[PDB]
C-alpha cells in the first residue's frame, strides 16, 4: 500500500524560471512525416514518480483533414490523452483515457484519478475513472454545460477534492466541489459567500487543511473568485480577490475598479483560466499569479507573487515578478501544479499557448513551463517558434 | 505465484454511459502521417492490471497498397495483434501475437492465452499459445471451418473456458467447448439441447459455477441461442433465448414468431455477433445485451437489460436501456467484457463500428466501449468521425 | 542472481504449424507511412521471458534514397538491431546493438549476449558484448573475413558456445568454436574430424552435454557438414551428414552421391544456411530439418525429421514433415530456436523469406515462424503478401 | 537506496574498435517517413543499468520547415534531449528534459542529474534538475554566455562535479567548478594555476581522489588546458598540456611550439572540444585522447593514448593508436564516457560527427562510437552514409 500523498514543504527557492517548453505543432508541417494531435486545455499533474501531461484533443492531428470542427470545445469525439511530461504528444505516443469535452485529473499516491465531462449540454454528466476501471458519475444540477476545472484536482490522505460548476457562462454559475476517494465520489460540498459564478478554478494545497483556489467569473467581474475550502470540516466559502491586480481578461486598468473589495465593477463579459501555485514555507506564504499581458486579449502572460495576507481582503497591488511570455506571442489558459522532489514540493505554472490562425484551419496549443527554482529573476521568456503556413 | 482470477461481484452501479472511443482512421488520412492497421473483429480482454484490446488485422494499414483483399475473412496473412486499451492500434504500437483468421484470448491472473484460428477451410486449426509459448492445438471435427468466438475467453481458478464451433454457416453447426488449463486442453465438452446451429458466442461468468453466453445461429432463427455452462461438473446445455426482443440481425418485429420459446420462426438466413455482459448482485443478476437497430442491417446500436429470470423460458420483452449508436451509424460486431476494479467488477459492452465502403476500398473499424458507471440512464451515444474519402 | 539457463526437456507434441509471420514490408508503400528497416540474416534467440527477433540492417529503411548497396553483404554501415518477437522492426521500434556485417546472440538466463563481425575482410574482428558493456573481441586466424553462426549461441550453466569461421568461401574454411561466459571468451576450441570447410552452424543442445550443429560447406559438398560438441570435454568433432535428404542446396537428386557417407560428391559450389531443431524427450530424440524446395535455388521450404540415430552413419532418407512455403515463395536461410515455456522447451524454425528484385532496388526479408504445437501434420504454408512495386 | 556510483578498475583491455555508430539522419529523406531530431553537441552518460544518448535539439526535424536558424547556437527554442543509446533520437523516441542551447547529465547511481543553460547571452543561467523535479540554479558570474561542458558531468559517493564557464570566446573565461549533491550546489571551486581561457572541459575519474579534465582554450593557445581536481580537498588547478602532440583544432605542426611546457606559442585562434577518458589499471594509468586529423579544418579523428606520466610537464608525443574517422568524413567535438560492466568500467571515446552543408540547409550530426575491447590494433573507421541532398 504505497502511502497516500500529503501537501508537503515547498523546496527552497525564490524567483520562477523558464523550465519546460512542449511545442508539438513544431512537427506537423506538412512537409514532415510526424502526427501531433490536435488539442487544447491542456495541463499537468504528478504523482510520486511521475508528471503528466494532459489534454482534450478534437480526435485529430496534423497534418489531417479533420481541422474543422477543431474550434468548437464540445462534440462527440473529443477526448481526454496523456503523455508523460517529456514527451511529444502525438498519435502513437499518446493514451486516450476516456471520451470528454472538459476534464481534470490527480494522482492519490496510490492510482491516477481522471476526470472527463459529456453528454449534451443540456445534461452533461461527469464522469470518474481511477486507474483502469470507470467507477462513477455525476449529474448536471443546473442542466446548462456541467463543466469542470481543466487543471489538476488536489488530493490528501487518500481524499481528492474536485471543482464542477454547471450554468451559463453569461449568468449564474454556482460551482460545487465533489471529495472523491478510491474513484468514488463520497461527498458533496456547497460553497458559501459570493457564489453567483465561478467557474475553472485553479485549486492547491495552501497547508494540509486549506486548498485554495483562484477562479474565473464569466459575465460580471476582471476580478477573480477565490475559494476557500477547509478540508477538516470540508465547507468552503468564496469571496473576490481584493487586490488592484485584477488577474481576469478582459478588465480594466488595475485599481480602476471603485468601492470595497466585493465591489464587481463593470461586467467586462468573459474571462479566462489563469495559473495559481503555493509556495509552502515554514512561517510564510507565497501566493503566485499569472495573467496574461493585453488588458483585453490573450497575448504575453507575466507572473505575480504576494506573500502572505489574506487574498479576500488585501488591495495591495501584487508584485510583477517577470514576463513568461511576451505581448507578442499568445498566452491563454495557465495553470498551476507541483512537482514532487525527494523531501519539497516545487510548485510550476503552465502557460497554453494556443495557436489560434482563424476557423478556416486547425486550432491548436503548445504548453510552457516555468517552475521555482533558485533565486535572482525571472530570466528568459517563452516561444512557440511554429509558423502555421507550414 | 500470483493467484488465480475469479469472477467477483460487480461494482455498484445502474446504467451504463459512453467510455471511451477507438477511431484509429480518424489518423489514416491520405494527407496524414499515421499507419493505423486494417482490422476486424475487435474485442477487449482484461486482466488484474491492464485491459488489451485485441483485433484480426489484415497485415495491411491505411494509407496502404493493399486494400484489396481487406473485405475477405480469411487468409495466410490475417494476424491476431493486440494493444494496451487506450492506445491506437498502428504499426509500430501494435503486437502480433499469432497469425489466424479467427480468435480469442483472456487472462488467467497469471499470464495471458491467446487463441488462434488459421488453416485450410476443410481441415482448420485451433491454436493456443500461454504467453510467449506455442502450446497446444485442436483439429476440425466438422472439417468446415474451425472458428472460435472472437471475444475473451473466461478463465476461473486457473481453467479456462473457449467455445469453438466446425460446420456450414447456412446448415449444422455443433459448437464445443474447451477447457483449457496453463496452455493445454485438458477438456472436451460436448453441449446438450439445441445444437443445431452455435457460434460467435459471448460468454461471462453469471456466478462461480456458471458461464452464460448468447450466440449466434446463422440459418434457422432470428433468436440468439443461449449457453448455460456449469464450471463444476463441466457440462453444457444449449436453449434458444425465449424473450421476444430478438437480438439477432436480421429479425422481424418483436414478439413476432408464433409459438412457445423454443420455435425458431423463419429462417432469416444470417445473424451477427451480439454484446452480453453480466451485472452480478448479492441477489439479483443483471443481464444486458446489446442489438443493432436496422432490424435488418447493421445501423446503430441499442443496450438493454434484464434483471434475473431464466432467458430460456422468459418471453417478457427486454428493457429498452439507450441507443449506443444511431442507425445512421454503423453498428456491427458488439461484445462484453469486465474490467477489474480494486473490490468488484466492472461490466462493459464494446461495439465494432465497421467503415464499410464497398469492394473497391479499404474496410476497417473503429471500437465504441460502454461501461457501468453511476445511475440515471444512458445519455450519449458514439459517432466514428472518419471521413472514407480522406 | 537468476539462476543460469539448461536446456530442458522439449514440451509434449508431434508436429510443426505456422506460428507467426513478420512481414515488415507489407507496409513500406511509397504511399504508406511506414519505416521498415532493410535488413537480412535475421533470426530469434529466446530468453526466460522474452524472445527477441535480430537482424543485420543496411542502416536504411523502404521507402528510402539509399538501396543502393542493401545487396552487399559487408559495409561500415551494417548493424546488428532487435525487437521483441512480435513486433515490426522498424526504425522507431529497433535497438541498434553494435556495428556488424556478421552476428549471432543468446541469454545465459542473466543477460543478452550479442556478438558482431566487422572490419577488414583480411583481418575482421568478432566483438562481444554482455548487456551494456562490450567485453572481448576475437581477432582473424585465416585473414579472409572472419565470420559468424547468423543463429543464436548457445548457452548452459552460465557458459555459451559459438561457431566462428575464417577463409575462402570456395576453399578452406576451418571453423572454432568460442566459450563465452559473462562476456569474455574463456576458451578456443579446435574442430575434429572433416574440418575442409565448416560455417553458418546452427547449433543447439541435444542434451545437457552435446550441443550439436547442421552447418554450410559452401564449395565441396551438397551434404551438410554436421558438428557434436561435447560440453563437458569441451572437445568438438566434424563428419558430414550420411542422409541421402541433402539438406543443402544447390544440391542433385536425393541419394544421387555414390560412395559411403564420407563422399562428398560433385562440389555444387556454393549453399546456404539451414534450419535445425531439436526435440529432446524422455528417451528419444527428434531432430527437425529445413531445406528448400527448388534443388538449385532458394524458393519454398519443406520440414523434415528423423527420430534418434546418428546422422554421421545413418543414410535412410528424412521422413518428410511438410510445406512450410511453397516454390513459388522465396525461401532463404532458415535457422532454429527455443521458446521457453514454464517447464518445457518449444523448438521452432525460422525462415528469412527474401524479397529479391534485382541489383536496381532495395533487397529485404520476412521471416516466417513454425513451431511444435499439437499432433497431426503441418495444415498451412506462409506467403509474404509483398508487392516490391509498392 | 541503491548505493552511490564510485570509480572503479577499467575492464582489462589494450585497444579501442569501432563500437557503434548512431546516424539518425540516415532515415531523413525526403522520400522516407521518419522524424530524426536535428541536433548538436551530442554525448553519452551511463548509469548503472543502462546508458543515455543526450544532445541539444533545434527543436526541429528532418524533413521539416523550419532549417534556418539550425546553424545558430543559442536561442529559446533549444532543448535537451536524450535517449537511450541504440535507439535513433526521433520526435517520438526523444525526452526533452529541460530548455537549454547548452547542457551536461550524469548518473549518481540512484537518479539522473540534467544540467542546461538558457536566458540572455548578458545574464544566461544554469539549471539543474533532479530526475524530475527542478531544484536549483546558477547564475553568469562574467556576464558573458554562462556555459558547461556539452559532455557527462562525474560523480563518487553521492557528490558530483560539474565544470561552468563564462567570458569571452576570445578573451578571459576562468572556468569554475560545481559540486552538485542531490540537484544542489552545495559548493563553488575556483581553479588554480593558468585560468586565462578554459572551457568544455571532458572530465572523468582519473582515481577516487583525482577527477582530470582536458579542456579547449579558444583564444590563445592550440595546446589544451589540463584540468587536475582533488575531490578530497575539493581544490582544483589547472595548467597546459606540455606534448608536443597538440590536441586542438587548429594547430601548427606537433612540436612547433618553442619554449617549455607552459608556452602558449601563436594564438591560433578558436579551437574545439575533444575527447578525453581513462584507463585505470591497479598499477598504471592510460589516458585516451582524440583529436581531428586535419590540423586547420574538422576533418578525420585519430585516437591517442599515452599510460603513466604527467600531462602537465611531459612533451614526448603521444603514442598514436588509430584513425577512428577519415580526414574525408567530418570531425567535430568527441567526448568520453564509461560504460559500467558487472565488476569494472568500460571506457569509450563519442564521435560528433556533424553534417555542415551550409548555411541555406540544415545542420545536424551522427554519434560514432569507440570502446575498450580486446588487444591489438584499431581495425576499422566510421562513415555517415548520409547523402545531404536527400
Ligand atoms: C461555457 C463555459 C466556458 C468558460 C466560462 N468554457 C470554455 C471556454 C473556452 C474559452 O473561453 O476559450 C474554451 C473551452 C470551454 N469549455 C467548454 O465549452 C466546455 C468546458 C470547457 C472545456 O473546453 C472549459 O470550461
Ligand atoms: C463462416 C461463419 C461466419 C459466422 C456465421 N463467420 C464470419 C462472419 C462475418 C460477418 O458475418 O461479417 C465475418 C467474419 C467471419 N469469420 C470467418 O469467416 C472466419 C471466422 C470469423 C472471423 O473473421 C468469425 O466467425
Ligand atoms: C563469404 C561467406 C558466405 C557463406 C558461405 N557468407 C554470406 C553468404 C550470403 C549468401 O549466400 O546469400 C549472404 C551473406 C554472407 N555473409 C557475408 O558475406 C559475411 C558473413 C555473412 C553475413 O552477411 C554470413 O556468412
Ligand atoms: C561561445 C563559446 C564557444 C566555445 C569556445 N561555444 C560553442 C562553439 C561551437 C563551435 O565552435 O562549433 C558550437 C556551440 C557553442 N556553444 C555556444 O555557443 C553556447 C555553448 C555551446 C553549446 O552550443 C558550447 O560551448
Ligand atoms: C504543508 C505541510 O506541512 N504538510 C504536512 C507535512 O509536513 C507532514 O509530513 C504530513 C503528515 O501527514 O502532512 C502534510
Ligand atoms: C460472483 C462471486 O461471488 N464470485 C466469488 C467471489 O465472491 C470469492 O471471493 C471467490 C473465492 O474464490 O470466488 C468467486
Ligand atoms: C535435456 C535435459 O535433461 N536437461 C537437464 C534438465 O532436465 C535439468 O533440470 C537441469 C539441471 O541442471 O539440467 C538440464
Ligand atoms: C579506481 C578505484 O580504485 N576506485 C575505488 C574502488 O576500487 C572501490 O571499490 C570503491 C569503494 O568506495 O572506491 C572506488
Ligand atoms: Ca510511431
Ligand atoms: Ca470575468
Ligand atoms: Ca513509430
Ligand atoms: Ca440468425
Ligand atoms: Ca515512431
Ligand atoms: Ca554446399
Ligand atoms: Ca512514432
Ligand atoms: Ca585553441
Amino acid at each position: 500500500e504505497p502511502e497516500w500523498t500529503y501537501p508537503r514543504l515547498s523546496c527552497q527557492g525564490s524567483t520562477f524560471q523558464k523550465a519546460l517548453l512542449i511545442s508539438p505543432h513544431r512537427f506537423g508541417e506538412i512537409k514532415g512525416n510526424s502526427a501531433p494531435l490536435i488539442i487544447r486545455e491542456p495541463f499537468v499533474a504528478c504523482g510520486p514518480k511521475e508528471c503528466r501531461h494532459f489534454a482534450l484533443t478534437h480526435y485529430a492531428a496534423q497534418p489531417g483533414g479533420y481541422y474543422n470542427g477543431t474550434r468548437k470545445d464540445r462534440n462527440k469525439l473529443r477526448h481526454l490523452v496523456s503523455v508523460k511530461l517529456g514527451k511529444i504528444p502525438t498519435v502513437e505516443n499518446s493514451i486516450f483515457h476516456m471520451a470528454a469535452w472538459s476534464g481534470s485529473a490527480c494522482h492519490d499516491g496510490r492510482e491516477w484519478t481522471y476526470i472527463g465531462v459529456d453528454g449534451p449540454d443540456n445534461d452533461a454528466l461527469v464522469k470518474i475513472k481511477y486507474g483502469e476501471a470507470y467507477t462513477d458519475t455525476y449529474h448536471s444540477y443546473a442542466h446548462n454545460i456541467l463543466r469542470t476545472q481543466e487543471s489538476a484536482c488536489n488530493c490528501i490522505g487518500g481524499d481528492c477534492y474536485l471543482m464542477i460548476t454547471d450554468g451559463s457562462a453569461s449568468g449564474i454559475s454556482k460551482c460545487r466541489f465533489l471529495k472523491i476517494r478510491e474513484g468514488r465520489i463520497i461527498k458533496e460540498i456547497l460553497p458559501t459567500g459570493r457564489v453567483e459564478h465561478t467557474e475553472e478554478c485553479t485549486c492547491g494545497f495552501a497547508s494540509n487543511k486549506t486548498i485554495e483556489c483562484a477562479c474565473r467569473d464569466n459575465s460580471y467581474t476582471a476580478k477573480r473568485p477565490f475559494v476557500k475550502l477547509n478540508v477538516e470540516t470540508d465547507t468552503a466559502e468564496i469571496r473576490l480577490m481584493c487586490t488592484k491586480t485584477y488577474l481576469d481578461t478582459p478588465r480594466p486598468d488595475d485599481g480602476s475598479i471603485a468601492g470595497p473589495c466585493e465591489s464587481n465593477g463593470d461586467k467586462w463579459l468573459g474571462g479566462i483560466k489563469g495559473g495559481f501555485v503555493h509556495q509552502r514555507m515554514a512561517s510564510k506564504i507565497g501566493r503566485w499569479y499569472s495573467r496574461t499581458m493585453s488588458k483585453t486579449n490573450r497575448m504575453g502572460m507575466e507572473l505575480y507573487v504576494r506573500y502572505d495576507g489574506d487574498p479576500w481582503t488585501d488591495s495591495d497591488a501584487l508584485t510583477l515578478s517577470g514576463v513568461m511570455v511576451s505581448i507578442e506571442e499568445p498566452g491563454w489558459y495557465s495553470f498551476g501544479f507541483e512537482i514532487k522532489d525527494k523531501k519539497c514540493d516545487v510548485p510550476c505554472i503552465g502557460i497554453e499557448m494556443v495557436h489560434d490562425g482563424g476557423k478556416d484551419t486547425w486550432h491548436s496549443a503548445a504548453t510552457a513551463i516555468y517552475c521555482l527554482m533558485g533565486s535572482g529573476q525571472l530570466l528568459w521568456d517563452t516561444v512557440t517558434g511554429v509558423d502555421m503556413a507550414l
